[PDB]
């Protein structure tokens, strides 16, 4: 699809078989989800944002469908303001910037 | 143009009269741009991503131009790591987000 910006870029993701709510981030390295629980093994890890830097957990090679577009990719799990896709997956379903 | 995400979506921008690089950034309510002493009167506020607040000063109606398209609206100024275009100003440039 093409989305424009007057309103938030938000869609549905499903990720470990539940559906969900996220922001598509450009502005973002990484995909980051709030609070949840995920199956596997994880590794902590620290990411920084405008306001400092957050412990998060870090799940690799996650399944995760994003606007009925499917990636494969890491995803980080931890107090973040909003869940966002980041470019690292942004980039797995074909998304571009275009003016 | 159109511009892929394997990298951090970098472009140049003319504001207060000087050239700075931000980034186009769909995840951004509004425009945060690193310290500058631009003129005229601001107001108090602040703004909240991972890791949490920072006060930045906001500049009302503010000429921005972001690869040779025009803007013009609200600049928020304070201690951010990166400058980072937000959808106030996107929409006034036509990016959409495509996949
Ligand atoms: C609330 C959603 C999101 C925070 C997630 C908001 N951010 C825009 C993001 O694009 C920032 C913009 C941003 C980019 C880089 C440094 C600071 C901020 N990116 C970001 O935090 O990404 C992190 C996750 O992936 C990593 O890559 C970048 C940092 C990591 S922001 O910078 O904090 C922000 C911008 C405008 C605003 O107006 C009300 C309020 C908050």
């Amino acid at each position: 699809p093409q989305i424009t910006l007057w309103k938030r870029p938000l869609v549905t993701i499903k990720i470990g078989g539940q559906l969900k709510e996220a922001l598509l981030d450009t502005g973002a390295d990484d995909t980051v989800l709030e609070e949840m629980n995920l199956p596997g093994r994880w590794k902590p890890k620290m990411i920084g944002g405008i306001g400092g830097f957050i412990k998060v957990r870090q799940y690799d090679q996650i399944l995760i469908e994003i606007c009925g577009h499917k990636a494969i990719g890491t995803v980080l799990v931890g107090p973040t303001p909003v869940n966002v896709i980041g470019r690292n997956l942004l980039t797995q379903i074909g998304c571009t910037l275009n003016f």
